[PDB]
């Protein structure tokens, strides 16, 4: 049994609720919260942008040094940090960015950044403002996902699309 409350089962593992994940995150204090994060980890906009700014602008500052110790993050790849006051820690996954022309195969890539942690609160990867089809990633999710996913839809109009269209 765990916290998560208000969520629609889709399969074993993925459930999907339409939520702010930053009030999810602070209602739940989730051991793993999902960022929609770039390779820069620059916190500007959609999910990265509104995390961030719950966290006070910490997570950047965590952010800025992880880059300027290790470089930029690959496009399909993560990092552990912490959570701040959302979360024990946030898994920065990088899904590709349509709107920048990046390999769409990659959001498989992403998404089993997911399998090293048992159970995650998430966004849908490369939807928003990262241009992909969101029923596309949340198929990919369904596919790719074995550990428990929690995923928060901000909208309510593709939320009920998702869960209508969802084989
Ligand atoms: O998927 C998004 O575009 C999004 C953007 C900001 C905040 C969120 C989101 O979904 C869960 O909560």
């Amino acid at each position: 049994v765990n916290s998560f409350s208000g969520y629609l089962k889709l399969t074993d593992n993925v459930y999907i609720k339409n939520a702010d994940i930053v009030e999810e995150a602070k209602k739940v204090k989730p051991t793993v919260v999902v960022n929609a994060a770039n390779v820069y980890l620059k916190h500007g906009g959609g999910v990265a942008g509104a995390l961030n700014k719950a966290t006070n602008n910490a997570m950047q500052v965590e952010s800025d040094d992880y880059i300027a110790t290790n470089g930029p993050l690959k496009v399909g790849g993560s990092c552990v940090l912490s959570g701040h006051n959302l979360a024990k820690h946030c898994l920065h996954v990088v899904g590709p960015n349509v709107n920048k022309g990046e390999d769409i195969q990659l959001l498989k890539s992403a998404y089993e950044n997911f399998n090293q942690h048992e159970v995650l609160l998430a966004p849908l990867l490369s939807a928003g403002i990262f241009g992909a089809d969101p029923i596309h990633s949340l198929r990919v999710c369904v596919d790719t996902v074995r550990t428990n996913v929690y995923l928060a839809v901000f909208d309510k109009n593709l939320y009920d699309k998702l869960v209508s269209s969802f084989l």
